[PDB]
């Protein structure tokens, strides 16, 4: 069950999907499982709902796993999954939250490449697509967004690790996300989870311009820092993609937020470098509850 469950340890994708239908089964007024598409390789694509009804409700996005390699965030995705179903009646400030909107969380956002991860290289970062005429794989997923598609920040090289793919949505794990969030029409926030470096970014990375909505999302996103400070005293740094950890084209939240959803962030988790994406599974949990805070403080300004 998911009161058995190792939360401390990494997990297997076959672990994480098994999980899932555990806490459906156990909280089934609250948490539904949708299929979004499939995979290059025919892998499910799920997403968990979190919702105590009403009908299209006012939603906040979350994925995690873009990049397969980035452990700490399908850990993160399966604690706070876990923690939801815990707190919803009995934190006032998530029980206001989940009464006024639904919550899409989406665990392992690239499921071939987590695969690949545990069975062949451990640090593989893109999708699993076949590339013509090419002897090398996969496109990286947080490239491939319709958002200064192609541009500085990503490369046309199918070899490389930010290759975008051969046109904006090319990759099914991002088509399928499109196609639901514009489906929906009620998103008001849309956060993506990667590591590291531990940075809370908004936009854009595509270009030096800033955002008309600037101070805001700034605002909050000093202040969703200082709550994950809080606990531990992790410390994170704090603006746009480009001023904070470089350039980068035909990423998550340039679209999103070009589509209209303000609320348009991206963390990278910890460390800073000292493990890098073999952070250990001894800081899953404190990692999971700072980040915690980190989301419930966006989802506030969001509601
Ligand atoms: C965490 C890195 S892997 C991430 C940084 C980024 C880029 C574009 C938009 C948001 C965040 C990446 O390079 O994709
Ligand atoms: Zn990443």
């Amino acid at each position: 069950s998911t009161n058995t469950f190792n939360y401390a340890t990494y997990h297997t994708l076959d672990e994480i999907y098994d999980f899932m239908d555990l806490l459906v089964a156990e909280h089934p007024q609250l948490v539904s499982k949708l299929q979004i598409g499939r995979s290059y390789e025919g892998r499910p694509i799920y997403v968990l709902k979190f919702s105590t009804g009403g009908s299209n409700r006012p939603a906040i996005w979350i994925d995690l796993g873009i990049h397969s390699r980035e452990w700490i965030t399908q850990a993160t995705g399966v604690w706070f999954a876990k923690k939801f179903t815990e707190d919803y009646g009995q934190d006032p400030s998530f029980t206001a939250i989940l009464d006024s909107m639904d919550i899409f969380l989406e665990i392992v956002t690239n499921p071939d490449g987590f695969a690949f991860t545990h069975s062949q290289n451990r640090l593989w970062r893109k999708t699993r697509s076949v590339t013509s005429s090419s002897l090398c794989v996969g496109v990286d997923a947080n490239r491939n967004w319709d958002a200064g598609f192609g541009k500085a920040g990503a490369s046309s090289s199918p070899c490389s690790e930010t290759y975008h793919g051969k046109y904006a949505n090319s990759e099914v794990e991002v088509k399928s996300i499109v196609d639901f969030v514009k489906d929906h029409g009620n998103f008001k926030a849309f956060l993506s989870i990667h590591s590291y470096s531990q940075l809370l970014l908004y936009p854009y990375g595509y270009t030096t311009q800033s955002i008309p909505d600037k101070t805001e999302l700034n605002q909050v996103a000093k202040s969703a820092v200082a709550a994950l400070k809080s606990l531990y005293g992790t410390s994170y740094k704090y603006g746009s993609i480009i001023t904070t950890i470089y350039q980068a084209s035909g990423g998550s939240i340039d679209w999103s937020y070009n589509q209209g959803i303000k609320y348009s962030f991206t963390f990278e988790l910890r460390d800073t470098g000292r493990y890098g994406f073999l952070l250990p599974a001894s800081q899953i949990i404190p990692t999971a509850q700072e980040t915690w805070l980190g989301v419930l403080t966006i989802m506030e300004h969001t509601v």
